[PDB]
């Protein structure tokens, strides 16, 4: 519908604020760089970089920054300083007409994607492990007038060699009238692979 | 409409205003950076703006990224839509949309900047050389205002009536846009983005 255009939209915007905010991920910093908390109900991660100012927004020193889903909400926080917690807070998405269903988050190590509870450390050897990106996904629903018909999440999904939707655990959909929209995308993360 | 739908619809293009100045500022406030030449270009009118802005990769910074980018935004066809390019003064056209362009419509788009502490709104470009920028813009103020269908109309929206302004930036310097009692939900935002790499 214009329905599901709107909400596949909103998916992207989102995707871009979170890309670019993941593609950072330990820029310049030496320490801990990315934390991934998967679970079978959904997905938080956490990542530290090191301000330039000059050359990102957010923006001479560490920052953090994390995401994950709250009461149908994508939420976000930021915080200073090595290792600081960010405490996802302020909603980016949902939590009322859009509902947030899930948010996952996996990894590309020496191109085996995986998705575990997982910290990335960087040192002078060099990062540990080795990520070269992240896969996110979205999964999100509105409601329609007259209701719409049954989706079945990861149905509208290209996949990467590799990727699977039982590696991110995709949830079943209920058969309640909501027009439901998802979104998959890579993040490359040069400063994680380094 | 009710007031919980329109409270409901009014939440989430809010929302997706807010996301969508993210986007802008992240994008605007790299303009000018490690760059000689012209850095941003300004084209207000009293129906709407466009901005374009010039920049250099250091691949490692940006996913899109040694040379230089171009982007720019405008309103038209209902929807904030984004152009980009690659080059030296290469022109982006402002093609793919960010917002709108059908169950959201984006009525109205407007830049201001900021010169040593006078708002400005007005045809202009900024040329940087490595002395430094002719004109010293420190920021840029933006403004968007969008609509939404609602069931069983909603209220007539004044625009600017929900706006927080900073110091010296005025209503008459933006030509904000009357709005029609059409039942269409409406919501804007104010924002304003640091340039530090406009201002030396």
């Amino acid at each position: 519908e214009r329905a599901r255009g709107r909400l596949a939209d909103e998916l992207s915007l989102t995707a871009t604020v979170l890309a670019r905010e993941l593609y950072t991920v330990g820029y310049r910093l030496t320490g801990q760089a990315l934390v991934l908390s998967p679970s079978s109900q959904g997905d938080g991660v956490q990542g530290w970089f090191l301000c330039e100012a000059g050359m990102e927004e957010i923006c001479g020193e560490v920052r953090g920054t994390g995401y994950e889903v709250n009461q149908g909400a994508l939420r976000w926080g930021a915080c200073k300083g090595e290792g600081c917690a960010p405490l996802p807070n302020n909603p980016v998405l949902g939590g009322d007409e859009v509902q947030v269903e899930a948010f996952r988050v996996a990894y590309l190590e020496g191109g085996t994607w995986k998705r575990q509870a997982q910290a990335v450390n960087l040192r002078p050897e060099g990062a540990s492990p080795k990520v070269s990106a992240l896969a996110l996904y979205l999964l999100a629903s509105v409601p329609v007038r007259g209701g719409a018909p049954a989706f079945t999440p990861g149905s509208t999904l290209s996949y990467p060699p590799g990727l699977t939707s039982s590696l991110l655990e995709l949830p079943g959909a209920p058969n309640d009238g909501r027009l439901r929209a998802e979104k998959l995308w890579i993040v490359q993360t040069p400063n994680l692979a380094r």
